[PDB]
């Protein structure tokens, strides 16, 4: 499907500030 979607929970997720 994905595998963006592992490097997904890397970018938006540092952006929970």
């Amino acid at each position: 499907e994905m595998a963006l979607s592992k490097f997904f929970r890397d970018f938006i997720l540092q952006r929970k500030k």
